[PDB]
């Protein structure tokens, strides 16, 4: 999940999970329009602190002053709340980032095809993340990860990794500062959503730069014309 679609306004995705009384976000109509997401840029995540939820732009990505690679953008569930790295940040940097849905690569050869995914009911997906609070400093190499899990039934087919994407309810207690870590994996495990229920088309290759961010870029498309 290397790239994904954050486009529409911020009520199309907020009103799934609390209503203004909740909220510390002020009201903007405009259209986020992001049909490109990409690692590195700043995103707008939500998290819980307050007690109100707050949409900051975070650095998607996390590189400590110690590590020598680029950014991590990536946490994998199987073990992410007892790592060494990530075991902070699964307990007090827990996050989610909306989307419409996420790309893939699928190899074809020496060919790359890219598909979108995204929720076969049609609601927008709630990714589970961690980070590194606090999230408002705008910081820009300790930001967040999207957490992931295994591919299973046919999006194993795509990839073999997708987004820990939450229920509308799990992704709101998720978020909350009053639960454990301990209760974050039982809430990651229990709110999961799984594999059939996910939808997926190729899609044009000029979502591969960066450059594009419009809507034909999640528009279904043969793949012989590619």
């Amino acid at each position: 999940c290397g790239r994904f679609a954050q486009s529409q306004t911020r009520e199309d995705y907020l009103a799934l999970l609390a209503e203004d009384i909740e909220r510390d976000i002020p009201y903007d109509p405009e259209p986020i329009g992001r049909y490109n997401v990409a690692p590195g840029t700043k995103v707008l995540l939500l998290s819980e602190r307050d007690e109100h939820l707050h949409l900051d732009p975070v650095f998607w990505g996390y590189a400590p002053g110690w590590w020598d690679k680029p950014p991590l953008i990536n946490a994998r569930v199987e073990t992410a709340a007892t790592s060494r790295m990530f075991k902070p940040l699964w307990q007090h940097g827990r996050a989610i980032c909306f989307a419409d849905g996420w790309f893939e690569w699928k190899k074809e050869g020496d060919k790359k095809q890219p598909f979108f995914i995204y929720r076969a009911d049609g609601q927008p997906i709630f990714m589970a993340a961690i980070g590194s609070t606090p999230f408002e400093r705008g910081d820009e190499a300790e930001g967040f990860l999207i957490v992931t899990a295994a591919a299973d039934q046919g999006l194993v087919d795509i990839h073999d990794r997708r987004p820990l994407v939450l229920s509308p309810e799990a992704a709101r207690e998720w978020m909350r500062q009053e639960i454990s870590g301990k209760e974050a994996s039982e809430i990651a495990a229990s709110g999961c959503v799984p594999a059939n229920q996910f939808s997926w088309h190729p899609v044009s290759r000029a979502v591969g730069n960066v450059k594009n961010q419009g809507a034909e870029l999640i528009q279904p498309v043969l793949e012989v014309l590619f």
